[PDB]
DNA sequence: GGCGTGCAGTGCCTTCGGCCGTGCGGTGCCTCCGTCACGCC
């Protein structure tokens, strides 16, 4: 069924990383956007409950918001709405996971809580950079940070992605046609994400 | 005069050190094809 009274109030870290290749348009991208803050509205921010995070990856990875920002909530969508089109020619999934791992999770500030990150990718990054990417992934599944890939367009990376669902058991995958199929299940992922975090005792 | 290796990584272990390995860009499924500088014999 649609959601009609849904507010996310359990603890959870989740962290968006939006895919800034040209794979996808300026446009393309301000719906991924669009589908972000649609979402955030969902959620209970609180440094106590549900906390986010906003990375956009391209060859490096730039953070518009980190989960201790400690602003609030309606200028956390603010900000994720100003979110510039990059349109590189290189999103690195590996480079983002690392960054990730190494940045965001380095210390666990709420070991109680439950990480997510949410990869949203729509394309392939160059073969070389993949080195050590199951690294990073398997590094975050040490850490107990569910990863949830969002395929989207035809060139998402398809062996990434199975690669990704292979590491951890609630690594599932979310495969859409397009920018436009995302709305389309703001229910049914924002649901999964939810009721994959602990609500307070 | 052909070869066969190259080397990332908050790598790893027995560390004043050595070994495992996508040498590298760039295409578009993939962990790879098609390349080029280097030494060595």
């Amino acid at each position: 069924p649609p959601l009609h009274d849904f507010y996310c109030s359990r603890l959870l870290d989740l962290v968006f990383l939006l895919d800034g290749s040209s794979r996808l348009s300026e446009a393309e991208f301000e719906v991924l956007k669009a589908f972000v803050v649609d979402m955030m509205e969902r959620l209970r921010i609180s440094q106590k409950w549900v906390r986010v995070a906003v990375v956009e990856y391209h060859d490096g990875s730039h953070a518009y918001i980190g989960l201790k920002d400690r602003k609030r909530p309606s200028e956390l969508r603010r900000i994720a709405s100003q979110v510039k089109y990059a349109g590189s020619q290189v999103a690195s999934t590996s480079e983002v996971l690392k960054y990730t791992l190494f940045q965001i999770f380095s210390k666990i500030d709420r070991p109680e809580a439950s990480r997510i990150a949410l990869l949203l990718m729509a394309s392939q990054e160059p073969q070389r950079m993949s080195r050590n990417f199951v690294r990073y992934v398997q590094g975050l599944k040490k850490k107990k940070v569910i990863v949830i890939p969002v395929g989207i367009g035809p060139h998402a990376n398809l062996k990434q992605i199975r690669l990704i669902e292979k590491q951890a058991p609630e690594n599932k995958a979310f495969v859409l046609s397009s920018v436009d199929e995302l709305e389309q299940q703001r229910d049914e992922i924002v649901s999964y994400l939810c009721d994959l975090a602990p609500e307070a005792p």
